[PDB]
């Protein structure tokens, strides 16, 4: 996979109180607009994709609308919760 | 622990796609208004405990103010909801 080494290490232990620009797709300058809307911590994100039933698209546009991640960093970070989820919940 | 068999069985393997009213502390009546609501599944239900922090009052609250759940149902589903993450996130 041409994925940072980060997605692979996120599937492969819990993710504790790591900050949200820690998720796959979520860069410095985006982790910081989604800790202004009350987002400081991962989970509180892992959290809304459990709000969408993991849908695809309503996901998406959620970060995208969020924030104006591009549709490459939208779909990373769905692989990435969608196969944690798969791991743990 | 007087609490029923379920609290230790969901504290013990994964919740898969249980219905809400499988949570301790929420009953037949109690999961058919959640499910009104929006919350057809136990994982929909996790996600708002993620979205409070884990935070016992707001928790509370939301469950009494969201259905009418008594003091003592929603002590049942704080320390249900709460061990569940300590085994998993």
């Amino acid at each position: 996979m041409t994925t940072s080494q980060k997605h692979r290490d996120f599937v492969a232990e819990p993710m504790g109180e790591k900050p949200v620009g820690s998720l796959a797709g979520i860069g410095e300058v985006l982790g910081k607009k989604l800790e202004e809307r009350g987002f400081d911590k991962a989970y509180v994100v892992l959290g809304q994709f459990l709000v969408l039933k993991k849908d695809e698209d309503l996901f998406r546009e959620w970060l995208k609308d969020t924030c104006g991640a591009n549709a490459k960093q939208s779909r990373d970070c769905f692989g990435c919760l969608r196969e944690w989820c798969d791991a743990f919940l």
